[PDB]
Formats: structure tokens, sequence, C-alpha cells
DNA sequence: CCTTAAGAGAGTCATAGTTACTCCCG
DNA sequence: GGCATTTGGCTAT
RNA sequence: AAGGUGGACGGGCCACCUUUACUUAACCCGGAAAAGGAACAUAUAUAAUUUAUGUGUGUUCGAUAAAUAGCCAAA
DNA sequence: CGGGAGTAACTATGACTCTCTTAAAAATGCC
């Protein structure tokens, strides 16, 4: 990297030996002219580095063993410093010690100049038609064979037998399926499905069936002919397959293995089998260790307890193991005669029972690919659909008897009288065992049921851990291998991790460090390099880049510090974007579009509310068993925290300890605070940036140009931006408190100070601007006056009874009515300002009544101010005129929005006049 | 036509309090 | 052609 | 050196020329940047590896990927 | 094998000191 050395406020660059005016000037100068982007900075009195400026010039005012580590010669000065140092540093070098221890005519250029338009052109394409795709391709970097393997994988019946001894889950609730398909059940199923999703070989979308039979009768009828027969009809049996990626990685692609086959089929069989799958959910209870497709957040369920577990036998000092598995191509694998056999068990109604027959009795699929080319049509003999409503419940009804066995003869790891065997979501399971020789109990009920059903487990994900404990603290793995199906497990060592749930789980600590700093480093170095508009990025960063990290932060527990690391990489990202200064105030960036902010989240804000929602919710979940082994006291103290430190009242801690035409209903925990409004009440808070900012609190009118910015050119948002903060570079703000060494004086007058208020609304080099502006907005409302057949007297000239002369804007006639309308722009610095503009507007022509009678020879006669913004403020009173004037309700809106737009950037034009005409007199 | 100001955030560093242990006598 | 109305992301399997 | 245009535009930097001429390789930063690019289909021509070579004219470079749950946000 | 006593590296709060130039709306639905 090139290296600087920083006492000096101002060094040369190293490429030339020259110097410049700053620092910031050599870092211009490197990046510009040079490239240089990997720079360095030293402090002169001790030589330390740091990639950042800022950083050595906060460390030069502040400037200032016996026994050894085998493993990185570090010296410490007690024999429990060096223990605990290999604790910490050095995993399983520790573990070893304790188990030791117990059309121009050339075509050259113009080629690159095409090539840099052209990636232009479908970034600025792609953030119109489909954003999604954008953030996706900025952030991720994303016949014969596929017959053959397909075919004679799905051709050929499963080698199911019978079920042997495994018994299901108690016998069925026949009562559901009693009363008939109602069309509001319908109505309220079509509410709950996808909203755009691809129709089947047939053809109809959801859409075209809501067009093509409105009150849903006919589809009654057909549904409740389909449930009364028990028989599907021949007309929906056909279906189309489409190969989704299992890993991104080329690496993987040419292995027909990691592709996922999702069968589609007809809009009608597939809201039908919706339909059925919600009463055939009623009508059969599962076991409670089953926690996927189910109403519940099982995630967060089965990742609390295997933390709490896993921390709780270390403090105990008790064995426990634990083995991870999951089925090898669960839904494609399982046999129709296991589901049958498995509903039969229950005493399903009989009839329920051959129509869920008859639903897989005959399909038949064609595999599309190449993006239009299709091959054959396969019998599916084996396997539900992946893709169809139904079968994570059958898949879930083929799997309780399992998890039935493991719990009626598994050896399992108590605390008090209960105990856990086994822990489900969807097809991965986890199993649990106080000893090492009762796993292989429970590993061999594991081969009974995979040998019985021809099931088969997924060994590149088969993984385990033992905890043994010590005189002080435990040992991790301090035995054999276990073996499922022959072949031995990998056993995570510590330090070494494997995912479970999306987070990853290491026997050392829990769950494990969590990487989000090289991941927010590596997107937003993407989005930078995309080739966008600065509020694109912003958009990018915003809506589709924040959300992915929110479920990684709130299950791991990431304390306050590495959130406020990636919170300040965040906003110095945002603010290096939008060319803000520094110094700006972080509440433009975290404030409400609504409240005329840019809408960013803020994670030390948001990450410990949602926290402490997910405890609250943990605590009030319907498994009895899974409280019975939740540390209670931790979880209100940790609660307790994570309440207070998200803002919430130290003195109000909450404690946390038809059926089928019902709409769904879910609890909403308690929320601490509203930290988007503390936010903007520490933005009016300010002296300088918060100065008139009140105006702005929930006009969705006035800030309408911050979501809605298309047709506008971004040096003017930008410049918008700044004047909002009032941040834009005057002299003035060139001085802020700096008062010692700088001149507040305008450049163009003798005036004292060179505020923005002085360049927008005083100063004498912009009057011909200002009366342009004046004048266009007269013009817009004159035309608005004219479209409902006003008669206009524009710009009168009346003289009064002292012969002085007076000018009012506007003067509207129509049916005996007057309206004197006089236009005023103020620059807002309070919350009464454009209220006393329109009150001095009225107060200067209220006596001119009568000579306004006889000018248009009118009977009744109102005067009226007509107060705008500098920065955008629409006054809330103008309403009033434009409905005496007769607009339609929505028309207002538009028109106000108008007004608001044209007012904020006819100052910010008047500001880039003055700006270039105190440049360009320089040289003169 | 217009009527005039008010540093804020970034960054280091000190103090002292948890967490998960380590090691040695009665 | 007036008038009104409404417009999102992410994770697990 | 000095006056110039050229590298879409502004700032750098480079190439070319000599009172307006020679004609242009290769790049950086940006608040500027909507195809003289790529894959195909198809007409036409030459010197048949014609599944060629050289031009022209049009499509595309996006969604067309389904399901069951859950969370966050605005409301 | 209980039971003091003693740390490494996080965590959580205050209290400072540092920095200050990139031109010239829209798609769908209803009256
Ligand atoms: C990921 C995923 C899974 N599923 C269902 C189908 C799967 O059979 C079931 C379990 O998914 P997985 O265990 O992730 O997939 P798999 O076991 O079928 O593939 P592999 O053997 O290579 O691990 O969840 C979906 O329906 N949609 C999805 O997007
Ligand atoms: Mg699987
Ligand atoms: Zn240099
Ligand atoms: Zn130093
Ligand atoms: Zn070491
Ligand atoms: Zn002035």
């Amino acid at each position: 990297k090139v290296m600087v050395t920083v006492p000096d406020k101002n060094p040369p660059c190293p490429c030339c030996g020259t110097r410049v005016n700053s620092v910031l000037n050599l870092i211009e100068h490197l990046k510009v002219s040079h490239g240089k982007r990997g720079v360095c900075f030293r402090c002169a009195k001790c030589g330390k580095e740091n990639s950042n400026y800022h950083s050595v010039v906060c460390h030069f005012p502040k400037c200032r063993g016996e026994w050894i580590c085998e493993v990185c010669n570090r010296d410490f000065t007690t024999k429990i410093g060096l223990g605990q140092h290999k604790r910490l540093a050095h995993p399983a070098v520790r573990n070893q010690e304790r188990i030791v221890a117990s059309k121009k005519p050339f075509q050259k250029w113009m080629k690159d100049r095409a090539i840099k338009k052209g990636n232009y052109l479908r970034f600025q394409r792609l953030f119109y038609l489909d954003r999604g795709k954008l953030a996706k391709i900025i952030l991720d970097d994303i016949l014969s064979e596929i017959y053959s393997v397909f075919k004679t994988r799905w051709e050929t019946t499963g080698s199911f037998k019978s079920l042997g001894d495994f018994k299901t889950y108690g016998k069925a609730d026949n009562t559901a399926f009693r009363e008939l398909i109602t069309a509001k059940e319908i109505e309220k199923n079509v509410q709950e499905m996808s909203k755009g999703s691809a129709p089947g070989p047939d053809g109809i979308t959801l859409g075209d069936v809501v067009k093509m039979d409105p009150e849903f009768s006919r589809t009654m009828e057909i549904f409740n002919l389909w449930l009364t027969t028990g028989k599907i009809p021949d007309m929906v049996r056909g279906c189309r397959t489409v190969l989704i990626p299992k890993s991104s990685k080329p690496d993987r692609l040419k292995d027909i293995n990691n592709w996922r086959p999702i069968t589609i089929g007809s809009i009608l069989l597939r809201l039908f089998s919706r339909i059925v799958t919600a009463r055939l959910s009623k009508a059969c209870p599962l076991n409670p260790r089953q926690r996927g497709f189910i109403r519940a957040a099982g995630c967060s369920e089965n990742l609390k307890l295997l933390q709490t577990i896993i921390w709780s036998a270390k403090r105990e000092h008790r064995p426990l193991g634990v083995v991870f598995v999951d089925i090898a191509k669960a839904f494609d694998t399982v046999s129709h005669q296991h589901i049958i056999h498995a509903l039969q068990q229950r005493e399903v109604d009989p009839h329920i029972v051959g129509l869920v027959s008859n639903m897989y009795e005959n399909i038949s699929t064609y595999i599309t690919t190449k993006r239009n080319t299709h091959t054959d049509k396969i019998q599916i003999r084996v396997g539900v659909k992946q893709g169809d409503p139904m079968s994570p419940l059958l898949f879930n009804l083929a799997m309780d008897p399992l998890l039935c066995k493991l719990e009626e003869s598994g050896k399992g790891y108590h605390r008090g009288q209960s105990s856990i065997t086994a822990m489900a979501f969807a097809d991965d399971l986890v199993l649990l065992s106080d000893s090492w020789e009762n796993m292989n109990t429970n590993i061999s009920i594991l081969e009974t049921f995979c040998n019985l059903t021809g099931l088969k487990t997924q060994g590149q994900k088969c993984h385990g851990f033992y905890i043994k404990p010590t005189k002080d603290s435990y040992t991790i793995n301090d035995c054999a291998a276990w073996t499922i199906n022959g072949t031995p497990l990998n056993m995570i060592d510590p330090g070494e991790s494997e995912k479970y749930l999306g987070l990853q789980f290491d026997p050392w600590i829990g769950i494990a460090r969590s990487g989000l700093s090289t991941k927010l480093d590596f997107w937003l170095q993407r989005i930078d390099q995309a080739p966008l508009k600065p509020l694109q990025k912003t958009d990018i960063l915003k809506t589709y880049t924040i959300p992915r990290l929110i479920y990684i932060a709130d299950h791991s527990e990431v304390k306050t510090a590495l959130l406020e690391t990636l919170d300040q990489k965040i906003r110095t990202a945002v603010k290096e974007w939008l060319h803000l200064p520094p110094c700006t105030c972080d509440a433009i960036l975290y404030s409400s579009t609504r409240d005329g902010g840019l809408g960013i989240t803020k994670l030390a804000g948001l990450i410990p509310s949602v926290q402490a929602r997910r405890l609250h919710r943990i605590a009030q979940s319907s498994d009895d068993t899974m409280k019975c082994f939740m540390e209670k006291e931790k979880m209100e103290q940790l609660h307790k925290k994570l309440w207070i430190q998200a803002g919430g009242d130290r003195e109000n801690i909450p404690s946390i300890w038809s059926e089928w035409e019902a709409p769904t209903q879910k609890d909403k925990f308690p929320k601490p605070c509203n930290w988007r409004k503390n936010e903007f009440k520490k933005w009016t808070k300010l002296a300088s940036q918060g100065r008139g900012i009140v105006n702005f609190e929930r006009d969705k009118i006035s800030n309408h140009w911050i979501q809605y910015y298309r047709r506008i050119p971004h040096r003017k948002l930008l410049t918008a931006l700044q004047l909002r903060a009032n941040v834009y570079p005057t002299r003035e703000f060139l001085a802020r408190g700096r008062q010692d060494q700088y001149i507040k004086a305008c450049r163009h007058c003798d005036a004292d100070i060179e505020s923005c208020a002085h360049i927008i609304g005083n100063c004498p080099v912009t009057q011909d601007a200002r009366i342009k502006r004046h004048n266009y907005i007269c013009e817009l409302l004159l035309e608005e006056a004219k479209k409902k057949d006003w008669v206009v007297f524009k710009e009168p000239h009346i003289r009064d009874s002292n012969k002085e002369l007076y000018k009012p804007d506007l003067i509207f006639v129509k049916d005996a009515r007057a309206l004197v309308v006089d236009v005023t722009v103020r620059y807002e610095a309070a919350k009464s300002s454009l209220e006393e503009a329109a009150a001095e507007k009225v107060r200067k022509y209220k006596h001119l009544e009568t000579e306004v009678r006889h000018l248009t020879n009118a009977k009744d006669v109102t005067f009226v101010g007509f107060p705008l913004g500098a920065r955008g403020k629409w006054h809330q009173d103008n309403f009033k005129l434009l409905t005496e004037l007769g607009l339609s309700k929505s028309r207002q809106v538009k028109m106000a929005e108008t007004f608001s737009t044209v007012a904020l950037f006819s100052s910010v034009d008047i500001v880039h006049m003055f700006a270039s005409r105190a440049r360009k007199s320089m040289v003169m």
C-alpha cells in the first residue's frame, strides 16, 4: 500500500514529491491522478499504522513474562493467564491438554463507448423492470441426462414394505371433513395464495379464475363435485417440471444431484389441495417435536433449545451427545403406500383416504429446459410433488411414527422429570443422548425406520459431537465416532462449525462467530462498483441489502459493539455516495421518508427490539416441554436488558412468562420504543442543521420528491438534500465553529452572514431568478384558474384614495365572486413562518375592497395569501383556495405536489446560479 | 421579489464490571 | 378522458 | 515548448497536428453516462473446410421458479 | 473433590480530542 506519514496536516504526494493543500487534497490527488485506492497512514511518534486517516490524527495527541505460549510465542506473567489464553485463542490445543490431563468512418474507440453505454442501459432497464433481479446480479454473482436420470428416478415404485411396530400420534378427528366447501372459504384461501405465481400446462392463472368467476360460484360447484365424488378429473392430472439450482457455484452445476425438480400443477387443483390440506391438518394432530410447516416460529424455538441445552450441559457438568441428520431427497423418496398406511393407522375417514390416494393415482409430467425444449412424459409413481400444497403435511404424517418411536423408546437427555430425544424441523432431525452408548440405541432406531420405509440419510450432512465432563470444564470427542449405515460420521472438532437452520454451531462456544462484517464490506463494495446513480445505490442498500443481515443478527444474539461498527460502515458508505459532508447529522439518513429522511435502517435501534420480541415470542410458545428446558431467569434478565437497551421504559417492562372462513390471527408482542421518531426528535433539537425541520414532520406532499425522483437530475437532488440538512458549502458552513480563521461575509455584497437563506431570499445578485420564480408560480396557478373557466385579471394597477399604487398578482372572477391572491416564497425557519407570510400578504391589500368591486363588477370579495416554502413546504391552508376554485380531490393533491417540487428545485437553481457566478468570476 | 446567524460526527482511550474458566490447598 | 387507488423485503425446509 | 482540435460531457492524462491542419492507440475520477457491444435468426455476395468468409437487417440479453411456514417494515 | 483466588478477552459508559473544495411517478380500474 501507498504509505503516508501524518504528523503534518499538509504532506506531499509520494508519487511526485509535490505538496498539496491538505490531506483531503492528497487523497483527492491519489485517487484521481493515480488511481491509488490503497492508502495507509502512519503515526510519526510510534510507527502505528492504520488504513484510516482520522484514526491516526486521533492517535497523535494521546500517543505515549515468565510463561510462554508454545503456539504463538506470547508471554504472560502467570500460568492461569496462559491457560486462559490457550482456552480463548487456541481451541483444540486446550482440548488436547484437557484430554491428556484426564456514422463516422472507423469503429475502434466507439466499441469501448458502446460497452459503457450498454452496461448503463442494462442497469437502468433492470432498475425499472425488475429491481429484485438487479439486487441479485449486484450482490450474488449468479437433455438426455435429465430425461434418463429423472425418468429412472420417478417411474419405479418405492421399496416400502410395512410400518411394523411404529405407531402414529393418536387417532384422527373425522368431524373436520363434514361441512361443505363454501365460497367464502375459497375466497379466504385465494387471499392466502401467492399473488403472482406461474400457471400450469392448462395456462390459467389465479387472477383469470377470479375474472372468469368473481363470486366463486362455479368453482364451488366444481370443488364440491370433486369432494363428494372423492375423485379428481383426468383433465388436471398433467404437470410441468422446472429445475432450480441448489447452489450458485459453477463447480457444482454440472452434477445432476444439485438440481431440484419443482413440479407445477393446475391452478384449480393447487387451490383445491390447499382447501383439503387445511381440513386434514385440523384432523391430524402431530407430535410436538415436529416444528416444521406448522403454525409456529419453529426456527427460533429450535435454535434457542439447542443453544440452552449445549450451555446447560457445560454449566451443570453433565454428558451430552448431539447428532445431526437429514433425509436424502425427502419428498421424492417417500412411497405412496407409506402415506396411505400412515393415514390408515390414524383411522382417517376412508372417503378422504380414497380421495388422497386418487390424487396421486395417475400423475404424469414433462421437464422443460434450454428455455423452451421439453422431454417426453414421465409417470410419477414414487414421491410427492415439490410445489403441491399438500406435500409438507403428507411428509409430516409419514415422518411422525419415527418421532413417536424416538419419544417412546429412545434414550434421551433429561432435565428434571422431562426428557428430549428428538428435535425436528421438516426432514432435519437432531438426536440427543445422556451417554455415548445411548446414541447407538437412537441410531439403531433410525436405521430400523430407514430400512422399513426405504428412506436414506445424506452422508454429506451427518455430523455430531460428544461432551464429556471433567473436574474443571469438559472435553469434546474423547471417544470413537458413531456409525450410521456403516460409514462413520464427521465429528465436529473445536474451532470448526457446521450449519444448522442457517446459523453455525461450534461445540466450543455455542452459536459461532457471525462474519457479518466481511459480508457487509463485500456488499457495499459491489453496490459501489455498479453503474448506478447515487440514490439508486442508496435504494439497493436500503430495501434489499440490509434485510439480509436481520435473521443472523437476531438469532446469534449480537451485542451492541458489532452493531454500531456495521452502522458506522453503512453511514460512511451512504455519506460518501451522496457527497454529503462527514459532519452531516445521522437523522437525515435514519428518519422515515414521510419525515423528510431517506429511510435507511439503524441496526443498533432495530436489532435489540427484534431480539426482545423473539424472547417474548419463545416464552409464550404452546410447546410445554420446550419451556421446561428453558433457563427462565437468564431469559427474563436478558429480556430486561434488551428492553432497556432498545429505548424502552424502565418502569413498564412486560412479563414474558365458521372456523373455515375466519381470517388467520397472530399475536403482536409489545415493541419497546419507536426509534425512528426518536431520530426525528433529536433532529429537531439541533441548532443549525435542525433549523425549521419541524415543518416537514408528517407532510406526505412536501416529501413526495424523495420517493418519486425519476425525472429529476441528480445534481439537483443532491443539492436539495444538502439544502434540507443545511450542509451546503457556503462560507458560513465552511466557518461554523472554526471562527478564528475564516471569513463569514458574502462573496457578492457587504452582508455579514452568507447563509443559504441569504442566497435564496435576499441577496441582490439573485433578484432576477426570484422574480422569474414568482412569475412562473403565478402562471401555474393562473392556468388552473383558466381550466375551471374563471376570468383572470392578472396584475392590476389599483390606486387607492390616497393615490398610492398597489399590485396584487391575481384576481379570479366567477359568478360575482372575486378572489384576490398574492403569492410569496418564504424560506422557512419556524413552525409559524408561512402562516405569518400569508397574514402579511393579506394585510397589504385589505383596505382595497371597494376598488376591486368596481374593477371586476363583483359582489363578494375575499383576500387570500398563498405562501410556499423555499425548501418545498406546502402550506396546509392553500387547499381552501384550491377547493374554492373547484378542483377535484385528487387533482388538489397532485397540484400541491407540483407546487412544492417547483418551489424547491427553483431554489436549487438559485443556489447553483450563485455558485456559478462566484466561481467563474475568479479569473477576471 | 425579498428582509437575513448559532458543529456535529468520527475516533481513541481509560475504568471497571461479566463470562468462562484454571490451578492449587484442606 | 376525469377521478380514485395502491404501490415491499428477508429467512428456514 | 506555444495555438489548437480528437479521446460522448466536466476535470485529469494521452495520442495527433502546426495558425488550422493530421486524422488517432490506450486510460483514471465523477453529481455525466439508454447498445457503432454480445448471442442468435435470416437475406445477399466471393476464393467451397459453406457448419466458411465479408456485409446488411431484425429478435433477444427480464419476469415468466412452484409450495408450506415464519419474521421485519409501512400501514 | 470442594472451595477460594486469580486472570484473558470481551462488554458497557464517560470523557475527551480530532476533521473540514468534484460543472452547465405510473399502472390499473371505475364513471
Ligand atoms: C429447499 C426447499 C425444500 N423443499 C422441500 C422439498 C424437500 O424434499 C424438503 C427437504 O429439502 P432439502 O433437505 O433441503 O432438499 P432434499 O433433501 O430433497 O435434497 P438433498 O438430498 O440434496 O439434501 O423440503 C421445498 O419444497 N422447497 C424448497 O425450496
Ligand atoms: Mg434433505
Ligand atoms: Zn501524485
Ligand atoms: Zn502514535
Ligand atoms: Zn498463544
Ligand atoms: Zn449577498
